[PDB]
């Protein structure tokens, strides 16, 4: 038992992450196949990012301007082109190394792991959430842009994330593997607003019945509610609001654990009303929103 917020197993991925370099900018790439995916400011200077102009800069790049290295040996490009925010550098070698995968656009609340990386290199790897207003809570150095975030489904990669800024809010902003950002976002150095990050309900919900497989119990109250007075009592919270979509999806953790649904809803309730008194729940001291009910189910 216990229950960990685990990331997925890295070696696929690091596989694949190469250093892209053009003109004194580096940050990191994603080889798969004969095609090498990053963010397009690699062609920026730091005046770029005030105002940049990405065909106009683009224009005075050439393929020979573009260094791609994996680990100690270096990659010919022989072709460039530029997909909404995603440079694609077209080389004359194939990752020997490149997994089954595929790009797949996620949705709000669901659930991903990034594989932190400076210079082609990982150095770290974690499992993170895209919040409701598209941004994520990540942990980014400089150097780290281009890294990558993907599910595994037994074989096969799907890719979902590439990180190309921080806000000055110091959230962080990507998009997906073919260049569209995630939320209102583009890559200007401007000040951007995001807006009011919500909680995911059905995740919270889905750790609480985590919590009961692993013997916490103490919050389950005596009431139960409805679908609506929850949703009154979620949005005074800033909490996603619950559809039957949601009741549905906990619908293995709800028989798992002789709980209906509903009856986890009315626990919840209290526990936004009053507070947890000091108690923790899995050793948190908060409600935790970053697992979903496929995550609980995969661990337990």
């Amino acid at each position: 038992s216990g229950f960990r917020k685990m990331a997925f197993p890295s070696g696929k991925v690091e596989g694949c992450m190469v250093q892209v370099t053009c003109g004194t900018t580096t940050l990191n790439g994603l080889w798969l196949d004969d095609v090498v995916y990053c963010p397009r400011h690699v062609i920026c200077t730091s005046e770029d990012m005030l105002n940049p102009n990405y065909e106009d800069l683009l224009i005075r790049k050439s393929n020979h301007n573009f260094l791609v290295q994996a680990g100690n040996v270096q990659l010919r490009v022989i072709g460039h082109s530029m997909q909404n925010c995603v440079l694609k550098l077209k080389v004359d070698t194939a990752n020997p190394k490149t997994p089954k995968y595929k790009f797949v656009r996620i949705q709000p609340g669901q659930t991903f792991s990034v594989l932190a990386c400076y210079n082609g290199s990982p150095s770290g790897v974690y499992q993170c959430a895209m919040r409701p207003n598209f941004t994520i809570k990540g942990s980014f150095l400089n150097g780290s842009c281009g890294s990558v975030g993907f599910n595994i489904d037994y074989d096969c990669v799907s890719f979902c994330y590439m990180h190309h800024m921080e806000l000055p809010t110091g959230v962080h902003a990507g998009t997906d593997l073919e260049g569209n950002f995630y939320g209102p976002f583009v890559d200007r150095q401007t000040a951007q607003a995001a807006g009011t990050d919500t909680t995911i309900t059905v995740n919270v919900l889905a750790w609480l019945y985590a919590a009961v497989i692993n013997g916490d119990r103490w919050f389950l109250n005596r009431f139960t509610t409805t679908l609506n007075d929850f949703n009154l009592v979620a949005m005074k919270y800033n909490y996603e609001p619950l559809t039957q979509d949601h009741v549905d999806i906990l619908g293995p953790l709800s028989a798992q654990t002789g709980i209906a649904v509903l009856d986890m809803c009315a626990s919840l309730k209290e526990l936004l009303q009053n507070g947890m008194n000091g108690r923790t729940i899995l050793g948190s001291a908060l409600l935790e929103d970053e697992f979903t009910p496929f995550d609980v189910v995969r661990q337990c």
